[PDB]
């Protein structure tokens, strides 16, 4: 198959930006409508294929791996259906989440994933960013294809979506090519915040990597970026462009649209939802 | 001020709302970027309330930290923030937790060694009362509460229904009842379009009554309630504003809307993004 | 007629530094006697004493705890025999344990003073927890904390438990007067001190106290060192201005498990005395 | 080096042999004097040269791990001499790294789980509540770190014994008769569950350690008509050579309560700061 097997999701320490909500319980908690934003992240890379999730964890967060764990007295309640098969569907059998502990710097959380890694290739996904499911392909398209695509040429997969504001992210350097959803083209260099004026593209990090082993050794020398445009000195890494819509909520707005979209798509409830928010707006 | 604790019964595993509950207690969800039990405690603290008292369960530690103030935290915020954060809980409010060990009429029973032999109000925290349409310090379980210490009558906050046929409404033997009155009640038939909101101020008198009172063999509330009845006279308070009932799945993502709008921050530009997109 | 003191506070909110490093992940009262916590020896003592509501003034990583005395749902599952009722009858049905958490207050008498909301302005015991009353060497339901409470209900006067030292260089040592005392037997004391030479007794500090409801305002009121510091022992010393303090001579002994080498010591000498184990362990401790 | 490299530590199920005190604290969280259980077994890990751990979990469990994480709190709390200690726990170079149990589903189940973790390299297995004694054994040149030599050596799986006195309560192994003295490593042709003694291959038992090939990985994903790990060490006999090792040293067993009493006693006896008093002290009172 292809040499990424794991997919390494660092936990927030705290989501200040989200307090006091998640002064108390993870940001990586807090729900889309009806499930926690990590329950999307981890279907995400099981749609790609990983089958082996890395939580870079904190001493305050069980309640993730709760999440995706067996719970004795719930599922006790629940005998006591659908909502049960639910519950301990969350997990599929043949995924193994994993925990090892941080105690910073994103480069930092990737590092602590190295013993268990080991010496290859490896996602690493922000946990506060989700990827819509419904307006691209997961199982084809983003992780997928970055995954598809890194197996082919070796070449480090980095998301990124053209944003408005550039001073607002970290921009990366395609040395002026137009790039279209889906494709794959090389970055010769990131620009944390750029000043609009100075900026290499309108391409920004979206929080989705596909990185050759060569970043653990860089990862020692060195954030991911400097491991990033140290690896960009030895090989092809590029930015491939996300396709569909991504929601980021690890900011308060972000998180507020992100659950009334996923409100209005409800499965169960969405139409309902939706015809209600209109004859309310 | 007779009443000083409220007891909040948080002590149950919330179904209606898994899967996001599965391991975060449903009175942690929140309402925009504040969980509901803050909004329900800062209810209880417009109204004069200085002891909260949590029927909890061994799952729920996220409630008492979300109150206590957490160092590593405030080690890292900022000022406007730190500020904010350690003010959840102040300084003259204390949150007390006793564990359950079901039923709301038994889960009030836990409190009464907390409690004592005093008047209590009961405060149900999945249902929120809306603090913009009411003002939550001169009405509703504020002044439910100025009534009791006024006269010591018990007070039950209603409100209308449509499907009364969908509800238990209470008897008031006919008295039309608006927002803002009291009114005895006689009782509660499953007499009027009126139905039992989930806050209770209830005298003293209520202990002994619970402690003497099963149908899935749970203590009903309800059954000491009308005891108090047959001893005393027990008002319906009729809510003003609007509630919100964020136990159920929908009622909670339109309250996570309503409450959007009106964000102190960031109410104005959600409003404009939701008109455009919606 | 039933006492008024009717609730027990014990502070379980400290981080204890002497036990390091094995109270670093776990609380310092959840350390084993043998098989049971140091707590739940504790929480026993209060009850054989006749108190059925205990207060534990407490911190956000110390749910362990509670956790002890509550139903432990997948242990009793796993466990449906002797265990499941030994394990199911550690808090007995009548016995109330609330918590309330001392947040940023920092001192003795911020815990005591945090636990006023749940007491009310009632008389209270204080309990500290890593201090070890020996049921076998008295009778906890009659003595010590037990008649300490009695003597408040008969004369209105707080207890100070205390017991005697051969060296006053490393304690709190109480000042009676001079007037002696013998177990068992309350006496005035007037302050608390103690080089050798100048100390006014053999008396030191226990760890158990029963308070009048006058040490509230007191306490309220009380002088802060840096950070809030409120010590319960400055909330003491205006206790004993403003009224009669007596000090209650403890029966049996006691074992402190809050220092490494008591804690020790006190796990053996329960250990003899295991209900089941004593006399195997006490042979095989003879035999090395 | 070697390819033992990470050691599978199963500390998921629930210690009812030493309630009450384990009904909310994690048996191998009691402590022998000052230090939890499992703090000795991981530094026994370390000293064998291991730098991975996986510990096969439980959700109510944290404490173990929060023993060796940074406990930042307590840290500042303490910022001399104690807080360097407290940081030291785990050497910065050594990683602890969980995966929880699904169903209680026993020790051969424990180390399944850790399959993901691991991948399909050979590993160690070690029993958190037997204590291999420090001061008995050399534990960076004898027991797990001998077992561990001999493997890279000669890739045979090594498994740990010592000899008993009642074979009828322990898995045994058969080395067809042959004595094996302290440190050395003998081929085994069968092991056996509890033998009355009639019929017992040896009086060597089990105790608790083992370094494993990857050639066990597929023998234990296999279900019985409970997947125990003496029986899938059966099924590797069968295809390739396995041998036991003689422990070097002594053992505690504190998966009991007299055991971990007794622990507790001859600990504190040799306890760096405090045994000389401790002993004397005991001597009086005895």
């Amino acid at each position: 198959n292809t040499k990424v097997k794991k997919a390494v999701i660092p936990v927030a320490g705290l989501g200040t930006r989200m307090l006091p909500a998640t002064k108390a319980i993870p940001k990586e908690m807090l729900p889309l409508v009806d499930k926690p934003l990590i329950q999307y992240v981890v279907n995400e890379c099981i749609a790609a294929g990983i089958t082996e999730i890395v939580l870079v964890t904190h001493s305050s967060k069980n309640s993730i791996e709760n999440h995706f764990d067996t719970s004795f007295e719930l599922e006790a309640m629940l005998e006591k259906r659908q909502l049960l098969d639910e519950v301990q569907s969350i997990c599929p059998p043949h995924v193994t989440i994993m925990q090892v502990r941080q105690g910073k710097g994103l480069g930092h959380a990737v590092l602590c994933a190295h013993p268990v890694v080991g010496d290859e290739p490896v996602a690493v996904i922000l946990p506060d960013v989700i990827l819509d499911e419904y307006e691209s392909d997961l199982s084809q398209d983003n992780l997928a294809e970055m995954i598809r695509r890194f197996d082919e040429t070796g070449h480090s997969q980095i998301m990124v979506e053209p944003v408005a504001d550039v001073t607002a992210y970290g921009v990366v350097d395609c040395k002026g090519v137009e790039l279209a959803p889906g494709e794959s083209v090389p970055m010769v260099g990131v620009v944390e915040k750029p000043k609009a004026d100075v900026a290499p593209s309108n391409l920004a990090i979206v929080g989705r990597y596909v990185l050759s082993a060569d970043i653990w050794p860089l990862l020692a020398k060195t954030q991911l970026t400097d491991a990033i445009d140290m690896l960009i000195e030895k090989e092809t890494v590029e930015a491939y462009h996300m396709k569909g819509k991504s929601h980021d909520c690890g900011n308060k707005l972000g998180y507020m649209q992100a659950f009334v979209e996923y409100g209005i798509r409800h499965n169960t409830l969405g139409t309902e939802f939706k015809a209600w928010l209109e004859e309310e707006m």
